[PDB]
């Protein structure tokens, strides 16, 4: 049950004025493609706060990667879901190496040394790589049952150029005449149920490949792409959500660089 939104004053949407004329803002299966300018964050914040939404953010930090936690968490505190309940889940082999980061109210962090728990603690799960930093707003506009993110190196490429697994012997196999986009393995999410279904499917597919003596060209990411090809995401995030300024610069098509690789 969703309660009524309160009176709100904002610019009237214009039916005869396209949102963006330079990019595709909706997929052929009617899933929004999230770009700056396509959403009014005030309306979305209201909708999700009225639901008392809790977002889980998971990251794996093994060995040397634990050194990326401080910047990752510090910037997440400034840009990730500010205003909503957030639960960070840090999976690491070095519990004592996790930095003591100051968190805002309503936000907590759990260190898990290396899943029904997720179902009772959060509404959505966002899974990302730790050797990154938030540089701008990453909010509720991304929340949906299942979302994938456009790889910054292939968003303007033809499917034939996508680095999908091309060997029929692999469960991640995708022929040259199939494929919508090339999604990143480093940033996906959705409801806990959908995320667990995706990870469960990926795990099983990778076990089958292993038994068959084959490893997908881009490992987990290859299987992620096969999954999202057969189970269309309900929202697709633009490259604004995972960029590498050192390697790709800052093109005009990107009004904001929200989450980026650390040089
Ligand atoms: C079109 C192209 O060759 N782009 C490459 C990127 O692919 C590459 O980033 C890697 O991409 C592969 C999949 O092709 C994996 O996702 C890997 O994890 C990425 O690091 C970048 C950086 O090497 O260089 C170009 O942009
Ligand atoms: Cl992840
Ligand atoms: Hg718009
Ligand atoms: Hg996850
Ligand atoms: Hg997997
Ligand atoms: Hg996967």
């Amino acid at each position: 049950f969703m309660v009524s939104l309160p009176r709100m004053v904002y610019p009237q949407p214009k039916v005869l004025t396209p949102c963006r004329k330079d990019v595709l803002v909706v997929t052929p299966w009617l899933a929004p493609i999230v770009w700056e300018g396509t959403f009014n964050i005030d309306i979305l914040n209201e909708q999700f706060r009225l639901q008392n939404t809790t977002i889980g953010l998971t990251v794996f930090a093994i060995k040397k990667y634990v050194a990326f936690l401080k910047l990752f968490l510090e910037t997440a505190e400034k840009h990730f879901m500010v205003g909503h309940r957030v639960h960070y889940y840090v999976f690491t082999d070095q519990p004592a190496a996790v930095p003591r980061v100051t968190l805002g109210t309503g936000r907590q962090l759990s260190v898990l040394e290396v899943e029904r728990r997720f179902l009772s603690e959060v509404d959505y799960l966002v899974c990302v790589d730790v050797d990154m930093e938030f540089r701008d707003h990453v909010g509720v506009e991304i929340l949906t049952p299942l979302f994938g993110t456009l790889h910054p190196g292939f968003y303007g490429s033809s499917r034939e150029a996508f680095t999908y697994e091309r060997r029929p012997q692999s469960q991640a196999y995708i022929p040259k005449d199939e494929g919508d986009f090339y999604y990143l393995g480093g940033f996906f999410g959705g409801s806990v149920q959908e995320v667990q279904r995706l990870t469960r499917a990926c795990h099983q597919a990778m076990m089958v490949d292993q038994a068959n003596g084959i490893e997908a060209v881009w490992h987990d990411e290859s299987h992620l792409n096969k999954y999202l090809l057969r189970h269309k995401p309900t929202k697709v995030l633009s490259p604004e959500y995972l960029w590498d300024q050192q390697l790709l610069g800052w093109p005009a098509v990107l009004r904001k660089l929200r989450f980026t690789a650390v040089p």
